[PDB]
């Protein structure tokens, strides 16, 4: 009941067929890691024996999407030697702050992850299309979804002791904060990409007319940002919010 | 939250205070059954004793929505006698065929109700503003949301064991089918309105060239629809169906 978490779609430009791992659709509990690291395992094995490349979809993961310890050590541990090394390459797209400090809180078991050229972090779906076949990439629809329809605010700034410059994308469906400057995750200096579907917007709040706050449901600082256009940011959020409730179940 | 189920908004052109019982909003049980019993109590209290109106919200009402037998039952006779007698005016949107069906079943409870010159069906979402002004409607937003951008497709009929003519119209959210002609509820002759949130519509089927199912959640039995522009209506389904999904928990 979970072969959609990691499915095979495609194959790259390099010549190897490409896997892909969507981290939001496991669930930690429920979805028992026993039975996704089979089908991994499974899906995989005809493959793993030679060379493959692997996209994962971080999009939107957080902690209930988690591999705890035990669980991640396993993934470390559970395949043929060779299968770890065929891995052509592993595509991680929208990476997020959450998935960096999994990343940060887990780098005792992510050591060898760490400045490995074979992870390229992915900006948007067209930079990850360019090493696919003819630029068929198969991320999820819903992840490709989060890409269009986008009211896009630039030079924006999450506050917090250390101020991040991010540009606030507000879709139909989701606000994106797409950090403008790098930080590493896992030793890669890269953009990290939070998303915000409007399900999680339990308030917006206007403080200037030029920072608003953000609260997120279950993260409970509420998020601040600076812009010149934040009253438009604010409008544009609490729409998103709004056309969400609309269609809310009874 | 029970406060959201039944809450007094505006006054109709009668200068009656009304009140708004939004049925999908209650969930059947124990003690929902009391709060919103004691929470109907509380907010008529004050008026029932002067000609008060209501507005039952009955978009989407479903089973999970009912009055048990002895809960419904309740209704009738925990309220002072005036109380009911006060009320000059219930406006019924948006009944549906499981409302319709209900009231058959429990046509000896209603009784009262049954032929009652004090019941008004809105049949036309409009013609509730001829008893109650716009500005002074006060119908959950969602509700109104479910009026706008609906693509409609007239002429369509509802295959079962009777094929009623309806209107299927599937707006962003849901697929509401409309009978084009009247049905009793009550006594009285009106336009059933069955809605099928994205949400609860399963499977889509287009059975032929002018035919097509929807299979919707805890509901066995499928929903088959004819008309010419079949494959459009699936189409139209599919597209919320898929636009929700692309827009779901992880
Ligand atoms: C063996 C699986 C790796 C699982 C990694 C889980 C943690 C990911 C944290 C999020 C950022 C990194 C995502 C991409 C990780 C790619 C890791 C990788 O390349 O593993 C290689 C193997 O690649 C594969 O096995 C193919 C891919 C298998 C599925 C991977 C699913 C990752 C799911 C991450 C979920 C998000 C994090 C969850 C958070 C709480 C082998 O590495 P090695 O040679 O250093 O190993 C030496 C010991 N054997
Ligand atoms: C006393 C409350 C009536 C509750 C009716 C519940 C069943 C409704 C079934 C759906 C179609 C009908 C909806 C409108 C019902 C209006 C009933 C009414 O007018 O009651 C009058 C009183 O009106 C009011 O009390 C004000 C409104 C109170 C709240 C009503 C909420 C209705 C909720 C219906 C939920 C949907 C059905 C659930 C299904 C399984 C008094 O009638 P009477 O003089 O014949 O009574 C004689 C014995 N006392």
């Amino acid at each position: 009941k979970t072969l959609s978490i990691f499915y095979q779609a495609g194959t790259s430009k390099a010549g190897n067929p490409i896997f892909y791992y969507v981290a939001r659709r496991f669930k930690t509990g429920q979805i028992n890691g026993d039975l996704l690291i089979y089908h991994v395992l499974l899906t995989l094995k005809p493959y793993y024996a030679k060379p493959y490349e692997i996209v994962v979809d971080l999009t939107h993961t957080g902690p209930s999407n988690r591999f705890k310890t035990d669980f991640l050590s396993k993934w470390f541990v559970v395949f043929p030697g060779f299968a770890y090394d065929n891995v052509s390459a592993v595509y991680i797209y929208n990476c997020n702050s959450w998935v960096r400090e999994y990343t940060k809180y887990h780098e005792r078991l992510l050591t060898g992850l760490k400045g490995s050229k074979r992870l390229v972090f992915i900006d948007c779906p067209g930079k990850l299309a360019e090493h696919i076949e003819h630029e068929q990439q198969k991320l999820p629809a819903a992840t490709l979804a989060l890409e269009e329809d986008l009211k896009v605010f630039h030079n924006a700034l999450k506050l917090a002791h250390k101020d991040t410059k991010v540009s606030i994308k507000v879709g139909s469906t989701a606000v994106q904060v797409t950090s403008a400057e790098r930080t590493k995750v896992l030793g890669q200096s890269v953009f990290l990409n939070d998303i915000y579907y409007a399900s999680e917007i339990e308030e917006i709040c206007l403080v200037d007319e030029n920072q608003f706050t953000l609260t997120i449901a279950n993260q409970g600082t509420p998020l601040t940002f600076m812009h010149q256009e934040c009253e438009a940011i604010v409008q544009s959020i609490i729409h998103i919010r709004t056309r969400w409730e609309l269609s809310q179940p009874d």
